[PDB]
């Protein structure tokens, strides 16, 4: 009936139809020829000013006073100031509610039910490489909080007409070096070789650990980037052990506590800001599936299962699938014993499908990539595997940007 | 342009060029995404363009367009669907279509073997009696005592103002689900509407949770008809673990031939209602999605309770450990009762291995990701960091309307 896309649930048989995505204004990558939902890749003052009156009515809404006096005084001050400078600039509850809705906006995000939870840190005065990493350090204190997780975000100056970015180049705050050696492979994190060159360049005495932290390359407008070492004691680790396998804390491995995003550019109502790094807290999967299992990152699945004594010369043996279990139960037993917040699959994922009913019931949809969403391990033994899922870009918005180099 | 399809493990680029020749749109638009949808939401010379592009592609696989051969081809086809409204195809382009359906196939991960499939030509069948005896030969030559081997049976293409040939099972071999009246059910919950279709139209319920059910064949205009398989033909695997000795008391097992009944074939605008193929199983299919999905067998709990796991909290993973068991006792079982089955390591290997043929016979693949990641330890299979293009090629493999 409805003239929107119906979205099923094939383990419940529950149907909803998602009107949100009537509120996208931009193009993804798919076309009626063609889905290209896989790909995890694929200003002129009239279009500023139409993308500003969106988000300013997109507050006014979320305030319960669209068409107010207030609604109309703010969108004929925002047309005025681009008017003048090419530009404007945001009320401080106008980039809380903003960096919000980005997040509640992100589809390839399953911690969103927590977007309502974020802490927003104002660092819009910053003016210097060195002020950037007061910033920084403070957030991650924060954001730490000694292994109780908190959401953070903070927000740098927005990009200006005719002047440089503020720009962290890490991808993250926290990074493991990764050494290109002689014979080729790569000693750390291979995912960070690039990081670690520049770094190194830049004037980064280099170690050689498995798991080194990188220093943070911090770029103020029109300016070479700084670099800055973290104070280790800022930087929480937890040590991998496994409940049962004694011999696993032997491995000697660990990951850091503090997934905190450093490279994406936030938009909001037109406005760019290149250097709004935010954090949350890991779910399980990303450090003991993705991270330490991947092939082209630690890729430690056949020591592992070598150690477990498993047939690793049959794929019908599932080493592979045996070994990848007992490095995630590690993982969560680890961060669990050193009471660091961290959610397994399961927990996030049913988390998610709440978030969805109460978008649903909110918004009428919430867009969602269904490949980010469903966990690289034991997809169909959680309910978003079943869970058709719409895909499309709202704004507010976190989006990639290319890199500063 | 062409989409830049790029490998995330490997950091290799391809460009997908086979994807201009789509003629058949699927559910997205630039505003919104919908790749993750499992069903579609809803003159004569479009019939005669299709024939000839179908024509064109089966002379084209012959080395021989331009040909003679191929030049009276298309004006057989133009002659008879000027006159008649439509046209039929011979045997062998119909071997061909069939082959490149499957080929075609985007969520399909066992297409490295497209090329080797068995064609049975049915479509001199006029009744359910005789469809029941090609659906019988299907299964006898496709099962081959465990040596599976992929076939597909063509049935009479649909035809104007006349009913179609249809199976109503959606799988030849499909296990009984009974709705008892105390809300639950029993056997699996996937067949309840087809089980009770089946009763209604005669069939002797059973009361188990593994009843192997009737077919349900329909000849044109005339009510579907009851055939019991005969048990001798329907080959089936006692799951046991290599390890956990009570695992067999569980009493779990499946069948050994997959073949999907309900899917319309489509070759050069030709549709053909009832065309059952089959394969082998990918060991997921049977551990991982029928025996433990939730709205299925859903034996997780059962098998974690028996590992004495703890089933108090996720973050035991518990759900994982059990599945695992689950599916080893599925690859061990198979392999001890020398039925063909493939895991989904392997099944992830050879279809890259396919992603790459394929590039280079037809500059592209479509594939729906999807579908072609296991639902398993995605992230530890080949396919996870591949980027894949879906789009629609004919001859294709299409859903249709259940005939009731
Ligand atoms: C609070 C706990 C959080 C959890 C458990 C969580 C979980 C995740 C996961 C598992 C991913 C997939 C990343 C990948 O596999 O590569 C993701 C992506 C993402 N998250 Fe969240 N997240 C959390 C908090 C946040 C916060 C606070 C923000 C921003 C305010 C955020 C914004 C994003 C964005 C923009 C992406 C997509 C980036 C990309 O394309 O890789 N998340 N999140
Ligand atoms: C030879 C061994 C084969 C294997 C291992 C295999 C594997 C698979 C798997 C795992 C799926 C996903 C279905 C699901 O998730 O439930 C699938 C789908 C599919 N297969 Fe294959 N297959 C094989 C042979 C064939 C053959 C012979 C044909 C046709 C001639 C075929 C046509 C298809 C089609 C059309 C789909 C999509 C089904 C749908 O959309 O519901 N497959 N296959
Ligand atoms: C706040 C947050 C919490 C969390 N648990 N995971 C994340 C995602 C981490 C992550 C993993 N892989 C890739 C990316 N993106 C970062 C942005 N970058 C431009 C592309 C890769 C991000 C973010
Ligand atoms: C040939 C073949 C081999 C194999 N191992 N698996 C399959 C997939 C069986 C299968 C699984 N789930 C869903 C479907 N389809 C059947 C067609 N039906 C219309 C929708 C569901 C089919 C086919
Ligand atoms: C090719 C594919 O899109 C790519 O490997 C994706 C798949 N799904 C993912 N899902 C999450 N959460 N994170 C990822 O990095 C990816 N990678
Ligand atoms: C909603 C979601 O698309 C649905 O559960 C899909 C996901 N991927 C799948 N993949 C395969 N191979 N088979 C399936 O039935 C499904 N189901
Ligand atoms: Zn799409």
């Amino acid at each position: 009936g409805p003239k929107f896309p119906r979205v099923k649930n094939w383990e419940l048989g529950s149907i909803t139809y998602d009107t949100l995505c009537a509120q996208s204004q931009q193009d993804g990558p798919c076309t009626p020829r063609r889905c290209l939902g896989s790909l995890v890749l694929p200003p002129p003052a009239e279009q500023l000013l139409s993308q500003a009156r969106d988000f300013i009515n997109q507050y006014y809404s979320s305030i319960k006073r669209s068409g107010s006096q207030a609604h109309e005084e703010r969108l004929q001050e925002v047309e005025a100031e681009v008017a003048s400078t090419g530009t404007y600039h945001l009320r401080e509850s106008e980039l809380v509610f903003g960096a919000k809705q980005a997040w509640r906006n992100a589809p390839r995000c399953v911690g969103r039910i927590q977007w309502g939870k974020l802490q927003v840190f104002d660092a819009r005065d910053c003016s210097s490489a060195q002020e950037m990493f007061t910033y920084i350090c403070n957030h991650i204190k924060y954001a730490t909080n000694r292994g109780n997780l908190r959401s953070a975000i903070t927000v740098f100056p927005q990009r200006a007409p005719g002047r440089g970015d503020f720009r962290i180049w890490n991808s993250q705050l926290v990074r493991y070096a990764g050494y290109r050696q002689q014979d080729g492979s790569v000693r750390g994190d291979p995912a960070n070789v690039e990081i670690t060159e520049l770094c190194i360049q830049h004037g980064w005495t280099p170690g050689n650990g498995r798991f080194d932290v990188l220093p943070l390359l911090l770029q103020a407008p029109d300016e070479a980037p700084e670099l800055f070492v973290l104070p280790p004691e800022l930087v929480l680790e937890v040590p991998l052990e496994h409940p049962t396998l004694e011999w696993f804390a032997a491995l000697g491995l660990r990951w850091y506590a503090l997934p905190a995003v450093s490279n994406m550019l936030l938009e909001i109502g037109g406005l760019e800001f290149s250097a709004a790094p935010f954090s949350g807290w890991y779910m399980s999967t990303e450090i003991g599936t993705r991270n330490l299992c991947d092939p082209h990152r630690y890729n430690i699945l056949e020591d592992v299962a070598v150690c477990m004594d498993l047939d690793t010369r049959t794929t019908s043996s599932l080493w592979k699938d045996k070994a990848a279990v007992e490095i995630n139960l590690a993982v969560l037993h680890s961060f669990q014993l050193a009471k660091v917040t961290i959610v397994d699959h399961h927990a996030a994922t049913v988390s998610f499908m709440k978030h969805l009913d109460n978008e649903q019931k909110a918004r009428g949809g919430c867009p969602a990539d269904w490949a980010w969403i469903v966990p690289p391990i034991s997809g169909s033994l959680t309910p978003v595997f079943h869970q058709e899922m719409v895909n499309y870009i709202l704004s507010p918005a976190f989006r990639y940007q290319p890199d500063p180099w």
